[PDB]
């Protein structure tokens, strides 16, 4: 999480598309869904992050509706967005033990406890909280299984990105799960 306002630069593809759905959130609009293989994936946006500007108007007070029909009616030459980087996210750095443990349990990508003198414990990793990426992987919509496996191929220090369950369910509402699956971007970046 940078304390940043960022600006990106973004191109509808082919089919007329940027890859994203929003959500209304306290008067705000969060990314929702970045979609693979997307222009909204190669500028870098990412679930949770705010969009505070369209093309230089303001987000602030839109509906979800609205922002879907702002992004649909610009031409899309080039969509400017002023972006807040996923402010309602925090990452903590944790340190494999040496049975490759970093001292959690989770359910459905939520904690639900910490495990007795941890890295997780010595570092204030907390329960009741969603995981959003690993070592800057999104894992939203993935199986615990899953999650549990790049835990495992990680190497011994382990990055983990995190939001407040109430928070995250708020955002997912009326987002089909196998849509979380299936469509948002579960990529390592490119460069
Ligand atoms: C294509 O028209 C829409 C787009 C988004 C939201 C909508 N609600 C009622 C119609 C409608």
């Amino acid at each position: 999480i940078k304390q940043g306002i960022r600006e990106v630069i973004l191109c509808k593809d082919q089919d007329g598309k940027i890859g994203l759905r929003l959500k209304s959130i306290d008067n705000g609009i969060f990314v929702q869904l970045v979609q693979a293989n997307s222009p909204a994936s190669l500028v870098g946006l990412r679930f949770g992050d705010q969009v505070l500007q369209i093309n230089g108007e303001n987000c602030a007070g839109w509906s979800s509706d609205k922002a879907h029909k702002v992004l649909k009616q610009a031409f899309g030459e080039k969509i400017t967005m002023t972006i807040r980087d996923r402010p309602f996210e925090r990452t903590i750095t944790m340190h494999k033990d040496s049975t490759g443990h970093v001292g959690f349990i989770f359910k459905n990508g939520k904690i639900t406890s910490i495990v007795k003198d941890s890295s997780a414990a010595r570092n204030g990793l907390l329960t009741e909280h969603n995981i959003c990426e690993i070592n800057g992987q999104n894992v939203i919509g993935l199986k615990d299984s899953q999650i549990a496996d790049i835990l495992s191929t990680s190497g011994t220090v382990v990055t983990i990105t995190i939001m407040p369950a109430f928070i995250f369910e708020h955002i997912i509402k009326r987002m089909a799960p196998s849509i979380m699956k299936s469509l948002m971007d579960h990529t390592i970046p490119e460069v």
